[PDB]
């Protein structure tokens, strides 16, 4: 729904809406046109790991991807997230395919968020961690094509019985409870997220990618957000 | 009906023969008649602390109550909770007032749950927002101007509950160990010294709600006294 | 050193000192003669996982072992650990081999301990987590034959360059910092531990096992504690 | 020499031209001359809170100071700490007094460190034991009858430090992300309003000790003012 901060792992270069001429990681602030990007040395058929950080004192949103016994790529962006996001949010995972496709499979997801004030008597803390997923994950809001398979992996996008990915799917999984990330008299807010993903593709140059995103609590797949908009934005402004 | 597992602090008269003659802390499995209780030296106008824990290998559910510079009271019950509770639950607090001037104010509440074969949950609150969007408030429950969670009305016979918003995955076939731990602090404010009062941390089915009839000594948790 | 609580994973049945007639898990309280045991369905050449719990309110020391896609075994014992242990301890892992042998290899180790009183303003908390190990693990006290190998696995007992285990080794690894587990006005103390282990053996019936143990801070391999005494006790009382 | 990374609270006059004219919070990289500082509204006899964090992807080290019902001051410095600090370190607190009647009492201290490719450490103390065996106390540092950690003497020119006992693994070749976070609360008690005082959280080589000459404004951390 209308408000969106996101870390995007973007397999398919969509040049005319600002994407660099290669797979990339980027930080998206209220738009699909990453405020910052870094080359993403994608490795199809391998398990990748994403770490994401933010601290409201530092005011830096950071992300890393690496694969097992391989190099890593990092992207950063200076952003005060309380001038962007509501004080209460939902956190989620998003993925799409277009004409070109890919599995957008998630193996694990963890998230930690803290909110501190003056008195230690005034604060909150939230943590969740999933290694594989229930067949009816009742603490997840599954949106669009998102489903958990017979292996207990979370499939954000359509995959056939065969084990093979479909074109034109959107999926999203959001954690059930809203997260309190700012408040009038907050001194420090911070969050950390990790996920692991498996992207497989027959295709030359797969599509479209995965995000971790933070949104207003009532968020939903906006109509017309398929493909290159990754399930997040209604247009490409 | 709801499926209930509770740890309660109870200053009501329990006029049933089995049960005790003083304020007590007790462990409730599916019924208001505590499977196990212990003395509770209930101190009005002082902040109290409850720690509860369970481990599915140890199959021992236990709880402690203390006040600062005070001594504590503990209760345990050997129980296997994966044969009592559904796989997915919601956790919460509840309170009820008698016919006294008294508050049930929650200053803090934390919870951790672990499910190993694969699943972890943790929340922690010190005071509460005016709009606690991650709490499901039931009955007379509201967060006050001070950021304190008032489970009951600030005369008596109020019932109020507060659930954490996400369901908790506490068991599964593939499970080797499930554990949980919870802490809360509370303040009963009252001009009386031994008012009739009840306050609980509880676990239940995810679609749980207040049963009509459940006031006073059924703690907002149960319809019968069975 | 003199005071020892331990969860033992006992591969070799030593009948005449109380061992049951099979591999077992046991809780050892100040003696090698387990206060409680359960049949341990050992699976050589597989990664096993031990979880250990205690809570001073419940007064129950618990442990579980399982392997990957296999059944699990559990043992329990009602013990108030503050009548047994000092208020400050070191936590550790031990292993031995005798004439019969085995690798006693540790892949990960985590430990959490909490101590609460009246006021939340009076408490302590400690947590460590190792997945694989530095070649010079500076936060471990390595005792006897304990070493971290070229794979970053912790080998509590002697293994040849070949990859093959030697007989008559003792090893122990203790975490550097002492742990505060009780105090005059404690309301609740609790700890949790997890480790993963690989036991390989040519032998028919390997020896001798691995423990997780809690001891006085100045603990050390007592002389004459080899073999069946698992690196912990100086005799078999 | 020792290798020092510190966050400091400083009320000494700093008479060197570059440096500031009021009590300040600052980030020290290997020298007493803070790579980055900010105003510190230093409230004597009120409990203060410091939060510090770092992430090796963000390469931004930052800190906040606040008092209850008060507003806060923050400081950041872009730095890569795997080029400044050894791989293994010891973390600690330090304080120094001037020529004033003032305490440097630590009420609480927590620390978390993560090293990912594989390594986690966390400790948390609210008050301290009479015999804090997991702390290495240096110089005038002792735990008092109230369980509070006094870094300096209860006249001035005391220096005192307290290290956490285990070494911390903060970097390695194979490392993808290293992060840490620390919090402490403190109380400077003094009959004066703006006494000359210094209090730090710091990271150093594991064999670190108090350098001679390091009194007052060198915070117990550095031998020179270079
Ligand atoms: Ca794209
Ligand atoms: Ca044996
Ligand atoms: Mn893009
Ligand atoms: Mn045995």
């Amino acid at each position: 729904a209308d408000t969106i901060v996101a870390v995007e792992l973007d397999s398919y270069p969509n040049t005319d809406i600002g994407d660099p001429n290669y797979p990339h990681i980027g930080i998206d602030i209220k738009s699909i046109r990453s405020k910052s990007t870094a080359r993403w040395n994608m490795q199809t058929g391998k398990v990748g790991t994403v770490h994401i950080s933010y601290n409201s004192v530092a005011k830096r949103l950071s992300a890393v991807v690496s694969y097992s016994g391989s190099s890593s790529t990092t992207v950063s962006y200076d952003v005060d997230l309380n001038n962007v996001l509501p004080e209460w949010v939902r956190v989620g995972l998003s993925a799409t395919t277009g004409l070109y496709k890919e599995t957008n499979t998630i193996l694990s997801w963890s998230f930690t968020s803290k909110l501190k004030t003056n008195s230690a008597a005034d604060e909150n803390s939230l943590h969740f961690s999933f290694h594989k997923f229930s067949q009816n994950p009742k603490d997840l809001i599954l949106q669009g094509d998102a489903f958990t398979d017979s292996d207990g992996n979370l499939e954000l996008t359509k995959v056939s019985s065969s084990g093979d990915p479909q074109g034109n799917s959107v999926g999203r999984a959001l954690f059930y409870a809203p997260v309190h990330i700012w408040e009038k008299s907050a001194v420090v807010a911070s969050f950390d997220a990790t996920f692991t993903f498996l992207i497989k593709s027959p295709d030359r140059e797969p599509a479209d990618g995965i995000t971790f995103f933070i949104a207003n609590t009532d968020t939903s797949i906006p109509s017309g957000s398929g493909g290159r908009l990754l399930g997040l934005f209604p247009d490409a402004n």
